[PDB]
């Protein structure tokens, strides 16, 4: 699976590594795939307008070949959102994650 | 909806904010929803080759998007980028639909 | 088609232009469409973890209108991975590509 994140916060290198590590663990654990199949990207310092403001925000695309659904997506969303809340102070109302179950 | 934009033009902060605001207004009007439903990202200074040159170019992905809206929407964003950045070439893709 | 690349190493403008040009020629030849239809993007300096590590890596999304014939995806994957190997020393084991078969055309201007 891949998680491709974009945020308007300029993230420092240490915080970036922390997020990549935390997201790797969360994606592997919750979908049920080995970490060797999990890729996380963090595009930071990307200007974002959401709801008419440029307050801190993030966008993510989570793509998996199977393994998604109502019993998984809610947990992934909550877990990744909490990582960005703690590490970047991004409110969950300004983080949109799009899930896609790929053929 | 989310519009994820990429351009090889390096864009200054004010022009970026103007584009984000212009695009927010245009998307909101064309889709008929409040701005609280609209996210615009601008990835700038991303090298792009299009039709075998690196002339000014933009690429946009539309996520979580009425019929015909996509064409009027993509053309309007294309016009905004031409006016604000002098980008003469652009491509828009409806993603995950 | 569009190839949107992301890599975690910094890439200088000359190397970037080489990658963009070689990727344009390779995608155009393998897919059979003229270069006028090919767009390549290179997002560099993007932190990536793959298999739990941050060694040089790349992600690519290849978006084609209607998808490609049997075997063509694998040929594209191999060819792009060689470009990234030659130009950036990214091992092919750390290149991850996703193909999108778009059921509707791009909007181009
Ligand atoms: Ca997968
Ligand atoms: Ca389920
Ligand atoms: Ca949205
Ligand atoms: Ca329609
Ligand atoms: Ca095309
Ligand atoms: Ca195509």
């Amino acid at each position: 699976p891949t998680l491709n994140l974009f945020t308007n916060i300029p993230v420092d290198a240490v915080t970036c590594s922390d997020i990549l590590k935390d997201a790797t663990k969360a994606v592997a654990k919750i979908i049920g795939k080995p970490e060797s199949y999990v890729m996380i990207l963090l595009n930071s310092g990307v200007p974002i307008a959401f709801a008419g403001t440029e307050e801190p925000a993030a966008y993510g695309e989570l793509i998996s070949i199977g393994g998604l659904g109502p019993g998984v997506n809610g947990k992934l969303s909550e877990t990744i959102s909490e990582i960005l809340q703690i590490k970047l102070s991004i409110d969950s109302s300004r983080f949109y994650i799009k899930f896609y179950d790929s053929p």
